[PDB]
C-alpha cells in the first residue's frame, strides 16, 4: 500500500506499550 507510514509507526514503537490500556 504505502511504505510512507509504516516509517513512522517504528519510531512509535510505544503502541505496543499500548497493551496497557486493556
Amino acid at each position: 500500500e504505502l511504505d510512507k507510514w509504516a516509517s513512522l509507526w517504528n519510531w512509535f514503537n510505544i503502541t505496543n506499550w499500548l497493551w496497557y490500556i486493556k
